[PDB]
């Protein structure tokens, strides 16, 4: 049942780019809130209320298989952004690196015949999925806009409803 | 209703200190997890969320008094400790240096004649009388177990109980 270092220590790594990840949705909320845009910051705050389930789910795995978590520093996000579009855009950014950090753990699991390891991965496959769905999908929003004030805070209006 | 600047600045390093709390308590689970106490490790994560919920009173309570928020880098915790008594004295110590702080907030409010932040102070000194009795009392039931696991274990299944 013992977890093979190499991929102890990425999923480790991984726990510790979740917890980044809810700090830097934090940010987010607190640009937007400095924007008057509450409705964009409730949905940022839900994400990062989100992400930190996210690093709980392997903290606990990791203990599960008989390893260790060691929390990291967590530098300090960017706290501004050019509009809600270049937000968004951040957003995606980020979430494209940390679907490409998961393949690699994916990777390494297979290359230990770690399959429980491989199992425990997949939802977090289909959880970068709908991720990158949501970011498009407000960024696809925004664009069909078209600039206009009536539209934007109607989408606010929106993303503050998130449960 | 706007608030100076110096109380504002007060205000966000404290944030950004209960942003560090949680991640300190956090990481006393880790230790906890690690030496296969999962009842104390249980209450350091509800003592993690715990200080989540003192951050935001504080990032909302800036917004609301026209500020905005700035979150700073998150420094490293400590991961080990010498024993379960070490690891609550660690927690005592942090609490009273949080301590210290609010009561500088405080000082600087009162200076300002901010009359609206000493009053949103207060549910916060009353918090810090409760943290540190909590941990004053589990120090305590430690101490009279006098070395005998038979106690320590009851004592984690009772910090297990966490709500
Ligand atoms: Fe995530
Ligand atoms: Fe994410
Ligand atoms: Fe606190
Ligand atoms: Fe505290």
């Amino acid at each position: 049942m013992v977890i093979s270092e190499k991929v102890r220590k990425a999923l480790n790594d991984q726990l510790n780019r979740e917890i980044y990840s809810s700090y830097l949705y934090l940010s987010m909320a607190t640009y937007f809130d400095a924007e008057g845009f509450k409705g964009f910051a409730h949905w940022m705050k839900k994400q990062a209320q989100e992400e930190l389930t996210h690093a709980m789910k392997f903290y606990e795995y990791i203990y599960e298989r008989g390893g260790r978590v060691e929390l990291e520093a967590i530098e300090k996000p960017p706290s501004n952004w050019n509009g809600i579009k270049d937000a968004f855009e951040a957003a995606l950014k980020h979430e494209e690196f940390v679907t490409q950090s998961i393949y690699n753990i994916l990777e390494l699991a297979s290359l230990a015949l770690d399959h429980a390891t491989v199992s425990f991965l997949k939802w977090f496959v289909d959880e970068q999925v709908e991720e990158e769905d949501q970011v498009l999908e407000i960024l696809d929003l925004l664009e069909k806009a078209f600039g206009q004030m009536s539209v934007i805070f109607q989408l606010d209006r929106y993303l503050g409803q998130r449960e």
